[PDB]
C-alpha cells in the first residue's frame, strides 16, 4: 500500500541518526526513535504499527537512498537495518497475546535460555543436476527448510542446496521471561521465545532484564491442528532495561515518610520486630536477615578487582524451628527475591546449565536462581539437597559472584550477584549439641566458609521458651492485633530496604575501623597454641574478618546512615560474638568451617590414631582416648580408608 | 484427650519422640547409629558394647546398607562410608 509513498516520506523525515552512521565507518546499525517520527508524521507511526512487513523494508530503502544519493554516499550499499527503539506501550511477556502478532510490538522482560550463534540460510540458491540454477527461495529463520517439489524451469526433480551461493547469516534463539522477583504477585511465568540476526547477536546473556521489540512472527508446526501453533518473536531491536524498570517505584513524599522513619529512634529495633512478627523469637536470627538484606556496599578498586558486598546466611536448625517461614516473609519483604527450593524439579534449579532444546536439539544455556536474581535476593530452602553438577559451581558463584561456564560449547560468564539466604536440614536428622556443624551437614566443608552468617535454630525443651512459643501461636491463631500487626508495614519496608540499597552507600569511620581492629586482634592469638601446636586452633581469619566489615556496613546502611559509627561495629560484632556462641564451633573458638574438624580435639587426635584390637589396646594405654573415643577413631579411619579391614579383626592403613 | 489418646495407641515411643516425622527413637535408636558409625566383628564388638541385641544390630547395619552408610567392602565385612 503506497510504497513509493512511503519511501518518499521516510526520505523527507530522515537527519542526526543518519549522520552519526556515517560518521563511523565499521557500524552499520541505525536506531530510528519512534517519538522523533510522531513529532514528525504520527501517520507514518500508525502505518509501522500497522504493517510492520512493508515498513521496515520501505524504510531501509529510504534510508539507502538518502545514504546514497545526499553526499557521504559509502562505496558500497551495505545492509542498514532499521532498529526502533521505542514505542507508545510497553508491554509484557504476560500480556502478550495472540493479539498481537504481524505488529510491531515492545515487549520487557529477562532472558533464561540463550542459544548459540549459527548460520543460517537467507536466500537458499536451489542448484539441480538439470537447468534451473538460477532459482532461489527467501527462507525463514524461524521456520524450517523447505524444498521445492518440481523445477518450473525444466520439469527436472534432482533437486539439491547450494550452498556456495546461498548468503548465511548470524541467527540465535532466546528465551524472554517475565521478571521473577520483580512480579511475582502475578504467579504468571509463561514467556515467549525470540530470535536474534546478524547485527543483535550476541547482545545479552541469560538473566539481564532486556527490552526487545521486534515483529511478532509465528510458525506452522505440524497437520495435527488446523490454525497456528507457536509463536517466535523477530527482534528488531534490542536494548537493556533502564536503572527505574526493573527496580521499586518511589514518590517524593514516600521519600520524605523513609526519611522519617530513619530518623525515628530504635530504628533497628522495629525492623528487625518487622520481619516475620509471627514466629516468636529468634531476635538474633531476624536481625541477621535484616543486616542480610540491607546488605554492603559493592566497590570496586581500579586494580580491576571487586570486592563482595552480599552476605549470605545459612539457617541450619532441626525440624519443626519454622525455619522455612523464615523464608516465606523475608521472600515477600525483599525487594528482589526468588523463594525456591533445593530439590528443584528443573534442569538448571541454581546453577546455570547446557541442556539440549526442543526445537533442533541444540545446545541452550539456561539459567536459574542464582543468575535471575542479579541484585536481589535468592532464599533457597532445603539447600542441603543439590544435585552434583550444582555441588561444583556455587563455589565461585558466591565467592566471585561469577559462573564461568564453558560446556556444550557454549562459553559464559554469567554474574550471580544474589545474597543467598538459605536454610540447611543436618543429615542425621537432628542437630547434636556433642558434635562438629560440617560433620552433621550435607554441605562440604569449604562451603560453609562462605556464609557470613551460619545460625543454629536448635530448639530446646525448656519450660520458659516453651510456653512463650505456645501463647505467641495460640495468639496468632486467636487473632490477636499487635502479634501479627509490625512497627513497620510490609510496603513500606520493602520500599525501604530497597531505598537504602539504592542511594545509601555508607563508608568506614576511623572509630569503627579502630573497634574492628581491637576486636581482631583480640580475638586473634586466641589460646590457639593451646593443645595443638601443629594445628593451632584458629579463632578468626581474614574472611571473618571481611565478613565483619559487611555486617558493620550492614548495620549503617539499616539506619540510612552514610557513615559506619562506633555503634554499627559493635552491633556486627556482637551478632557475630552470639554466633560463634551459639554454633559451639570447637572447645577454643577453632574455625572449623573450613576442615570440618577442631585442632585440638579431632585433628590431633587423628595424627596419633592413623590390626584392629591390638591398636585400639595400644591407643587405650597410649591414653589418645578411652573405648569409645578410640571406637570413633577406628571408625572414621574404616571410613577415610586407614583402617580398612583385609581380614576379620584387622585394621590397617592402605 | 484425642492427642493424649491418640499417642498412647500408636506408642511412638517408650520415652514420647515424635517419631511420626523422624521415624527413629532417638532415645536409643539415633544415638545407637552414631555408635555404629568386619561384619564378624561388629557384632562381636556390639555384643560387648551393648548398643543392641544380635537381630537388633542386624537390621541397623541392613538398613544402613540401603542409603549406603554402612556398606559390605568383602565376604563377611562391614565398613562405614
Ligand atoms: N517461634 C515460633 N513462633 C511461631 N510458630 C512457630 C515457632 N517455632 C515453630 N513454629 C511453628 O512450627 C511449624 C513448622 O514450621 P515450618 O514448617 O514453617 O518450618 P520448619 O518446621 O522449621 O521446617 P522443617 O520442619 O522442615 O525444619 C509452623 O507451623 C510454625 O508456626
Ligand atoms: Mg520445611
Amino acid at each position: 500500500m503506497d510504497r513509493e509513498e512511503m519511501i518518499a516520506r521516510f526520505a523527507k523525515f530522515l537527519i542526526n541518526r543518519l549522520k552519526d552512521l556515517l560518521t563511523v565507518t565499521p557500524k552499520r546499525s541505525l536506531a530510528i526513535d519512534w517519538a522523533h517520527l510522531n513529532s514528525f508524521d504520527p501517520e507514518l507511526a500508525d502505518e509501522l504499527l500497522n504493517n510492520p512487513e512493508e515498513a521496515i523494508a520501505s524504510a531501509e530503502d529510504a534510508i539507502q537512498i538518502v545514504l546514497r544519493e545526499p553526499p557521504l554516499l559509502v562505496e558500497r550499499e551495505f545492509k542498514v537495518h532499521a532498529r526502533f527503539y521505542n514505542l507508545p506501550k510497553t508491554l509484557l511477556v504476560k500480556e502478550l497475546g495472540s493479539e498481537h502478532i504481524n505488529k510491531l510490538i515492545q515487549v520487557e522482560g529477562i532472558i533464561t535460555r540463550v542459544s548459540e550463534v549459527k548460520p543460517f540460510v537467507e536466500k537458499a540458491v536451489f542448484v539441480c543436476r538439470d537447468c534451473g540454477n538460477e532459482m532461489v527461495r527467501l527462507q525463514r529463520p524461524y521456520e524450517n527448510l523447505v524444498k521445492p517439489a518440481k523445477c518450473d524451469a525444466c520439469g527436472s526433480r534432482n533437486i539439491e542446496l547450494d550452498v556456495d551461493k546461498s548468503r548465511f547469516l548470524n541467527f540465535q534463539s532466546f528465551r524472554l521471561q517475565d521478571r521473577p522477583e520483580s512480579l511475582k504477585g502475578g504467579q504468571m511465568p509463561r514467556f515467549v521465545d525470540a530470535i536474534l540476526l546478524d547485527d543483535l547477536v550476541d547482545a545479552a546473556l541469560p538473566g539481564d532484564r532486556v527490552l526487545v521489540t521486534g515483529v511478532l512472527r509465528v510458525i506452522l508446526e505440524q497437520r495435527e491442528k488446523r490454525p497456528i501453533f507457536k509463536k517466535i518473536l523477530e527482534v528488531n531491536h534490542i536494548e537493556q532495561l533502564s536503572k527505574e524498570i526493573e527496580e521499586l517505584e518511589i514518590s517524593p513524599e514516600d521519600e520524605q515518610k523513609i526519611r522519617e522513619l530513619a530518623k525515628r529512634k530504635d530504628i533497628v529495633d522495629a525492623i528487625v520486630d518487622s520481619i516475620a512478627p509471627a514466629i516468636w523469637g529468634h531476635r538474633i536470627v531476624k536481625k541477621g536477615i535484616a543486616l542480610a538484606l540491607f546488605g554492603g556496599v559493592q566497590r570496586t578498586l581500579p586494580d580491576g578487582t571487586k570486592l563482595r558486598g552480599e552476605s549470605h546466611v545459612l539457617l541450619v536448625g532441626d525440624p519443626g524451628v519454622a525455619k522455612s517461614q523464615l523464608l516465606r516473609y523475608v521472600a515477600n519483604l525483599a525487594p528482589r527475591a526468588i523463594y525456591t527450593s533445593g530439590k528443584s524439579s528443573s534442569a538448571a534449579g541454581l546453577t546455570a546449565a547446557a541442556v539440549r532444546d526442543e526445537f533442533t536439539g541444540s545446545w541452550v544455556l539456561e539459567a536459574g536462581v542464582l543468575v535471575l536474581a542479579d541484585g536481589g535476593f535468592a532464599l533457597i530452602d532445603e539447600f542441603d539437597k543439590m544435585s552434583d553438577r550444582d555441588r561444583s559451581a556455587i563455589h565461585e558463584a558466591l565467592e566471585q559472584q561469577t559462573i564461568s561456564i564453558s560446556k556444550a560449547g557454549i562459553t559464559a560468564t554469567l554474574n550471580s550477584r544474589t545474597t543467598v539466604i538459605a536454610a540447611a536440614n543436618p543429615k542425621f536428622g537432628r542437630f547434636n549439641r556433642h558434635k562438629s556443624l560440617p560433620e552433621q551437614l550435607d554441605l562440604p566443608p569449604t562451603l560453609l566458609s562462605r556464609f557470613d552468617l551460619i545460625f543454629l535454630l536448635l530448639d530446646e525443651p525448656d519450660e520458659k521458651v516453651d510456653a512463650s512459643i505456645a501463647e505467641h501461636i495460640l495468639k496468632v491463631r486467636r487473632g490477636e492485633a499487635e502479634a501479627v500487626t509490625p512497627k513497620i508495614p510490609y510496603d513500606l519496608l520493602k520500599k525501604y530496604i530497597a531505598y537504602a540499597r539504592k542511594n545509601v552507600h555508607p563508608v568506614l569511620s576511623r572509630e569503627a575501623m579502630e573497634e574492628i581492629k581491637r576486636y581482631y586482634v583480640k580475638m586473634r592469638k586466641g589460646l590457639r597454641r593451646g593443645d595443638e601446636d601443629g594445628v593451632q586452633p584458629i579463632p578468626i581469619t581474614a574472611r571473618q574478618l571481611e565478613a565483619l566489615i559487611r555486617l558493620s556496613e550492614a548495620h549503617a546502611r539499616m539506619r540510612l546512615s552514610e557513615t559506619v559509627t562506633r555503634e554499627d561495629a559493635r552491633a556486627a560484632i556482637e551478632i557475630i560474638e552470639a554466633m560463634m556462641k551459639t554454633i559451639a564451633v570447637d572447645e577454643e573458638g577453632n574455625l572449623d568451617v573450613s576442615i570440618l574438624e577442631v585442632g585440638k580435639s579431632s585433628k590431633k587426635i587423628n595424627k596419633i590414631e592413623k590390626p584392629e584390637e591390638k591398636v585400639i589396646e595400644a591407643a587405650k594405654q597410649a591414653g589418645i582416648g578411652t573405648k569409645a573415643d578410640i571406637e570413633k577413631l577406628l571408625n572414621e579411619l574404616k571410613s577415610d580408608g586407614r583402617v580398612y579391614e583385609p581380614r576379620a579383626g584387622f585394621y590397617r592403613v592402605i
